[PDB]
């Protein structure tokens, strides 16, 4: 089997991407944030504290003929941005892009933090990191990908995120029409439960490539590119008037600037992030200070190849017995 679903930016900045997901019988379609940095499929629901729901579509298990309470199971998750959610668990039928899993754990939120409530466009998360990170207690649950894997034509999914445009998540196949050149594969460590890999270095604009190992994670659920402070300083030093602002929470730059590209290495291959991808617009409405898309990972404890980086590539998440990542230009 295979699946193929379009993923759509939630706003004009590509802050996140939503993908429609069918849950239950008859189908209830919710727009979920596919997150390769976490391992819980959780949804706004008929159980979510009413004051914490503001515009989201909710899953109502009582209206699904295939829903079953997973008795005694609870979940609670905290993300890198400080957001959180928790609740109880149902099993139900879940379909993505025509690919169906029966018996998927659907984590029903009883509580969500303010950042979730305030984002009316995201109805929940669908985690695609390794199932070792799933938070369900006392019986850990599998991700949608891990439950689908054995049925897929190939044990893979691909992320093809758009720049200010829709893109695609495919399950079970490589679309050889979706990228240019060849795919360069690189080793993955699953030790922390992430799609963790080592970039071979970077370049700023037309500058020389610096060969250096940068361990980080491929995380579709993180907007920005978070790299070591040395690398990030070298990038923003090429932008007149850029500075790190403790008041704003990162590097800002004059909105009048033209940003340089950023290149990262994948083995001997190179992925180029256009300068435009690194502009996250005014820090507040009408400001002439703009927020940068490359930020320091210092204090986060890991480097994160978030959407800024991933949307410059066609990315293969290879879940074979030895997992690997692949990157191609597009
Ligand atoms: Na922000």
């Amino acid at each position: 089997s295979t699946g193929s679903a379009t993923t759509t930016p939630i706003d004009s900045l590509d802050d996140a991407y939503i993908t429609p997901v069918q849950i239950g019988t008859p189908a209830q379609t919710l727009n979920l944030d596919f997150d390769t940095g976490s391992s819980d499929l959780w949804v706004f629901s008929s159980e979510t504290t009413a004051s914490e729901v503001d515009g989201q579509t909710i899953y109502t298990p009582s209206k699904s003929t295939t829903a079953k309470l997973l008795s005694g199971a609870t979940w609670s998750i905290s993300y890198g941005d400080g957001s959180s959610s928790s609740g109880d668990v149902y099993t139900d039928t879940v379909s993505v892009g025509g690919l169906t899993v029966t018996g998927q754990a659907v984590e029903s939120a009883k509580k969500v933090s303010s950042s979730f409530t305030e984002d009316s466009t995201i109805d929940g998360l669908l985690g695609l990191a390794f199932s070792t990170l799933n938070t369900v207690s006392p019986t850990q649950q599998k991700t949608f990908f891990d439950n689908a894997k054995a049925s897929l034509d190939s044990p893979v999914f691909t992320a093809d995120l758009g720049y200010h445009a829709p893109g695609t998540y495919n399950f079970g196949f490589i679309d050889t029409t979706a990228y240019t050149g060849s795919i360069t594969y690189t080793a993955v460590s699953t030790k922390q439960g992430f799609w963790e890999w080592t970039s071979t270095g970077y370049a700023v604009g037309s500058g020389t490539f610096k060969s250096t190992s940068i361990d980080g994670i491929a995380d579709t659920g993180t907007t920005l590119l978070y790299l070591p402070a040395t690398v990030v300083s070298a990038y923003w030093a090429q932008v007149s008037g850029a500075k790190s602002s403790s008041s704003v929470g990162g590097y800002v730059f004059p909105c009048s600037a033209t940003l340089p590209s950023f290149t990262f290495g994948v083995g001997s291959a190179r992925i180029v992030i256009p300068g435009d991808y690194i502009d996250f617009g005014p820090i507040s409405t009408g400001s002439s200070s703009c927020f940068g898309g490359i930020q320091s990972s210092a204090g986060i404890g890991i480097n994160i190849f978030g959407d800024v980086a991933l949307k410059a590539a066609f990315v293969v998440f290879n879940g074979a017995t030895t997992p690997t990542l692949g990157f191609a230009s597009k």
